[PDB]
RNA sequence: GUGCUCGCUUCGGCAGCACAUAUACUAAAAUUGGAACGAUACAGAGAAGAUUAGCAUGGCCCCUGCGCAAGGAUGACA
C-alpha cells in the first residue's frame, strides 16, 4: 500500500486503494461489529 | 299450457282465438411435448501494480586524444 501511492494510477484505482484502511480497521473490530446484537436479522455462512 | 268462442259439439272430444319468440368461451373429457439457478458435485483470493535488475542511448558541463577549416604570438649563428 505504500509502494503504490505513487505509481500513476487512475483515480478508479486510487479510490479502491483508500480502502485499506477501513478494510483493516473492521477486520480489527470484527469481533463487535459482527455480533448479531448489533446488526439484527438474518445471518449468512460464508461458504468455505 | 292457461283462459275464451254464444262455432261443431259432447262435458269424452274437436276448430279457431289472447299471452310465450331464439340460451351456450359453447367444454365433462382428448392426448404427447419442452422445461430451475432448487439440491447435490467441482472450483472458489469474490476488489490491487499486472513487475525489477543491468547496460547502452538522449540532455547539460568540463578534461584528454585524432582529424578538418580558419587563424594568432614567438624562436633560431657559421
Amino acid at each position: 500500500e505504500e509502494s503504490m501511492k505513487w505509481k500513476k494510477l487512475t483515480n478508479a484505482q486510487r479510490s479502491g486503494l483508500n480502502q485499506i484502511p477501513n478494510r483493516r480497521f473492521t477486520l480489527w473490530w470484527s469481533p463487535t461489529i459482527n455480533r448479531a446484537n448489533v446488526y439484527v436479522g438474518f445471518q449468512v455462512q460464508l461458504d468455505l
